[PDB]
């Protein structure tokens, strides 16, 4: 059989009225979460957010929900996001290339923004133990 589950990747960003002592101009948050009333913790081991090299501890890990990183900084960047599964067979993780953008190139000028990216994952022939976790999370058998 085939089991599909859904992830939502997203972020929010806020232009600061005044920059931090550090000069940070934006506050931002990036997340991985399930659709409403779906508990992805059943099948997600951890979520690794790979921040820009300039960040201290750029490898940010959440082993439990919420799977998110709140930060402040100077600029947007491309953020690899690994979602590791509670799975003993391949694949044990999926990697997303997440566009963490902090403005719209002043066209138009915004002082905040939100983005959501809905992702479907398809697991062929999961083990009994991993099927239970996927379906327990609200996954659909196909
Ligand atoms: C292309 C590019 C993109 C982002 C940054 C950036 O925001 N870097 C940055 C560098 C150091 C930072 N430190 C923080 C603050 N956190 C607070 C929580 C504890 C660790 C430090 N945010 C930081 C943000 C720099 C470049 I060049």
């Amino acid at each position: 059989c085939t089991v599909q589950v859904r992830l939502e990747l997203g972020h929010r960003a806020q232009l600061r009225k005044k920059p931090t002592t550090e000069g940070f101009t934006h506050d931002w948050m990036v997340f991985v979460r399930g659709p409403e009333q779906c508990d992805i913790q059943h099948f997600v081991e951890k979520v690794v957010f790979w921040l820009h090299d300039s960040f201290p501890k750029p490898r940010r890990v959440c082993k439990e929900p919420p799977y998110k990183v709140e930060e402040s900084g100077y600029a947007g960047f491309i953020m690899p996001i690994e979602v590791h599964f509670k799975n003993k067979e391949e694949p044990r993780k999926v990697c997303f290339t997440y566009d963490l953008f902090l403005n719209l190139e002043g066209n138009p000028p915004v002082n905040h923004l939100n983005h959501l990216r809905c992702e479907k994952l398809t697991f062929n022939n999961p083990t009994t133990e991993f099927r239970y976790k996927l379906l327990r999370a609200g996954g659909v058998m196909v």
